[PDB]
């Protein structure tokens, strides 16, 4: 059985092989001997010159069409002679050239990767296809040099290579949500054959994970407000930051566990805006400061609460007037009671603090009495000169206590004293 | 004028508070004359003043927690006076706090949810205990059952306020333990001060439950990276190839697995096989033709339904088993149209060949020439045959003999094919 070879894409009339010579048949006897092609093995790709016995290319051979991706390509032609009957088989092997580049199934590839993918995780890609065979078939892949992905190609026999993306370093959607690289595939064509290349754009969409915690610029905020600040007064507009996407980045504010029930009464916090406002009466006299404990938390899965603390210092106002309290009053005074005779003792108080709780007091009128002070917050009503009126006539003394605030506040109180007869 | 006394809270009626007469220099014989009396404004149900001796005794028992709450200072202000001459005296009575109250938690049972992906060092605020006593008798410290996952952090903010928080010491794993239970205790500072009998330390308690919230931190896992299955060709569609089993100990959608074809699979495998998304059941959906290909590579990925799901991959190697599903094919290349009557034994009459697309015995072919004819079969090569003469032909002149050949393969059941040609005998000088 005879063996010949022929390249694909040879033009009409190309020599394939000399059957007459290779079979020991002299050309002068071929016509007599009935040299002819067997009916079954006729092929439009080969012409057999019967008077010379030479096999030439007739119609051009495209190996990709007759043999597709078969690793072997053989046209089977049969010739025969008569008297005596002799049959000869002729195999014509079609050799592959590299007239096709590798090609990708999709021009644009998009692959979605969670930003929490671990380095070393692999992401499969549809391999490119090259219709040539052997060394002219697919050889290797390459990707744009980058810091995030490398390429892994592996062959498991059967002349095939498969590639998958290898994550090199963690991704962060909050810094870059889309990567675009160029992916290329080359065959092994190296008369001399040249290497061909195919290309596809590659888009990596980084999928969000709830990997960012809400964040306050500082752990403690200090705010100062005047007492009696009306409810609804703005305490502070908190702002937590969470660069995540969707529910992962939406922040809701709430009170922490530590908050006193008193502060929970005195303050209101709107969950979504972070607006901390007054909702009760701030009484400096009750307490000069309050500690508000807040937590913020996003609405995604695995959310981690963040915490901050608002220090609310109350500023004292003058909202308490002095209180006078008389401890004793002498029923009556002797008419000839010499100067300095005590008539009554009393005290003053002011629920405020600092200037607002410091009080100056005065006795009103043009009366023969003066005010003396033995102790702190203690006063005495004394005589100053002899007495205008005697015996039955009574006096009514009124004292005014006034604090040192702005505006100032004052209170008054009266007592009835009378002149009797000296015993 | 001004006097200072001290008294323990919770002293019984009649306890001595102070001798006002002595401390003021007043003789008791003149007290009745001088009008020794308490100022109306400063009367208090907590103190009785014996006017003929000038001694202050406890009257109604004092509970410091009630009158002064948590003030660091507690002072009852009493006023007394004498007449002729009018003299007023101020008396401050300091109530000292004892440790007659334990720390207490607002709720006996506390529940806190913590993501298993919480970072070690993260702190979780805890509902603080309250001690109504003041100073050293108030809240001092918190303690938790010793463990490896959580420690306690205390922070003092002044004004008798103390904050406790759980500190995550090491990562949590819901798949291994979803709930931790600890005992939480809070103690004040009565262990060691103005003449008070030594105080003992009191303690309060609350149970602590840590519920670990699930995170999608487990990837589906195949017990093997490659599975190999052998099946006979033409196994009917729906035939079971393999039942995959992805493992994902997570909870909910994090633990619900869906299966799919990987991107590398040849489209031929996608046509010939069907994979059920939820169960992982891989079955045949087309005709498996060994002669087309003896093996197929199915590349699968499994992936859960939670956020940030990470795909896992496996590879199924399906080896096809050859059956006898191809009958031999006979092909005559050339046949002598006529053979002379006077043909001696051995004259060749025909040539042909046989093929069988099967393999091994299923592709092994034996040949037979049918009938009781004067011809015989010869073989120069394997699967190549010649039809020759054997003896003198019974027929002569015009009659043409017709010959049928039967090719039979060696499978079970075996398969065979036939082909015949008729050639005429010619006459020779
Ligand atoms: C809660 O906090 C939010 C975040 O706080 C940030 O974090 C800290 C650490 C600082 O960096 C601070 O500066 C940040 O604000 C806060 O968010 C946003 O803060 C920005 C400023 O960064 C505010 O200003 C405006 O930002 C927009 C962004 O628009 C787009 O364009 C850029 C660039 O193309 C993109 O990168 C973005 O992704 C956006 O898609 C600007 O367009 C805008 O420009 C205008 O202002 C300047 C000022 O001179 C003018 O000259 C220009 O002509 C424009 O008129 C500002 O730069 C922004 O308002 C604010 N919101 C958002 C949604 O960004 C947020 O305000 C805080 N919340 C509350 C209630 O306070
Ligand atoms: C994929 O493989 C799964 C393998 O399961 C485990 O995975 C790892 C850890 C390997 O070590 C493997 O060996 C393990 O078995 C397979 O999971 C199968 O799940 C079922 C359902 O739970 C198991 O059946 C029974 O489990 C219970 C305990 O489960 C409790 O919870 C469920 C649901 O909440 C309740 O329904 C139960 O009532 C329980 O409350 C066992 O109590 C029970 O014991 C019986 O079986 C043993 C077998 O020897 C007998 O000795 C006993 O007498 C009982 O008759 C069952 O075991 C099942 O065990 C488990 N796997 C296997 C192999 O049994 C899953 O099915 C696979 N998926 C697919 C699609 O194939
Ligand atoms: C295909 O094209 C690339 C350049 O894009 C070459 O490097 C390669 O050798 C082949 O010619
Ligand atoms: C596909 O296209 C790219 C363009 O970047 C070439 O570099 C490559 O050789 C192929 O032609
Ligand atoms: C209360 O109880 C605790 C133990 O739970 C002690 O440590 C403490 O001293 C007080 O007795
Ligand atoms: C609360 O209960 C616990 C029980 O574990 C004690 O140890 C503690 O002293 C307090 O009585
Ligand atoms: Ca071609
Ligand atoms: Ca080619
Ligand atoms: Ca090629
Ligand atoms: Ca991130
Ligand atoms: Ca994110
Ligand atoms: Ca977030
Ligand atoms: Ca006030
Ligand atoms: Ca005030
Ligand atoms: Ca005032
Ligand atoms: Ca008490
Ligand atoms: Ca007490
Ligand atoms: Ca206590
Ligand atoms: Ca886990
Ligand atoms: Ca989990
Ligand atoms: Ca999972
Ligand atoms: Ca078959
Ligand atoms: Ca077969
Ligand atoms: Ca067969």
């Amino acid at each position: 059985q005879l063996h010949y070879t022929v390249q694909e894409e040879q033009e009409h009339g190309t020599f394939v092989g000399n059957i007459a010579e290779d079979l020991g048949l002299d050309i002068t006897k071929l016509s007599a001997r009935g040299f002819q092609t067997v009916p079954n093995s006729r092929t439009p790709y080969l012409d057999l010159n019967l008077e010379t016995g030479v096999l030439y290319v007739n119609e051009k051979i495209d190996r990709e069409q007759i043999c597709k991706q078969s690793p072997s390509c053989v046209l089977h032609l049969e010739v025969f002679l008569e008297n005596p009957l002799e049959l000869f088989q002729v195999e014509i092997e079609v050799l592959d050239i590299n007239d096709n580049p590798p090609s990708f199934p999709e021009p644009d590839l998009t692959v979605e990767i969670s930003e929490s993918a671990t380095p070393g995780t692999r992401f499969p890609l549809e391999s490119a296809f090259d219709p040539d065979v052997g060394t002219n078939s697919l050889r290797d892949y390459e990707i744009t040099p980058n810091s995030y992905f490398s390429l892994d190609v592996q062959t498991q026999g059967d002349g095939n290579r498969f590639a998958e993306l290898v994550l090199e370093k963690p991704l962060d959607r909050e810094q870059q949500a889309v990567h675009r690289y160029v992916l290329t595939a080359v065959d092994g064509g190296g008369p001399p054959q040249q290497q061909r290349t195919g290309t596809a754009l590659l888009t990596i969409r980084v999928l969000d994970s709830n990997d960012n915690v809400p964040a306050f610029d500082q752990p403690v905020y200090t705010v100062s407000l005047p007492e009696n600040s009306p409810p609804g007064t703005l305490v502070i507009q908190l702002n937590a930051t969470d660069p995540d996407e969707g529910q992962n980045g939406e922040v809701v504010y709430s009170f922490s566990s530590h908050i006193s029930p008193r502060a929970r009464e005195l303050f209101g916090l709107s969950p979504r805006t972070g607006r901390l406002e007054v909702s009760g009466e701030l009484d400096y006299e009750e307490s000069p400061v309050y500690q508000v404990y807040v937590q913020a938390k996003d609405l995604g899965p695995n959310a981690v609460p963040a915490h901050c603390k608002v220090l609310v210092r109350v500023l004292d106002a003058n909202d308490n007037a002095p209180e006078i309290s008389f401890s004793t009053v002498k029923e009556a005074v002797s008419e000839g009671a010499a100067p300095g005779t005590v008539v009554a003792l009393f005290s003053v108080t002011d629920r405020d603090s600092e200037e607002n709780g410091q009080v100056q007091c005065e006795l009103l009128g043009d009366v023969p009495f003066r005010l003396k002070s033995s102790f702190k917050n203690y006063y005495t009503i004394v005589t100053e000169a002899p007495l205008d009126r005697e015996a039955g006539d009574s006096y009514t003394l009124t004292v005014v206590a006034r604090d040192r605030g702005e505006p100032a506040l004052s209170t008054s109180k009266s007592i009835q004293v009378q002149v009797s007869d000296h015993h």
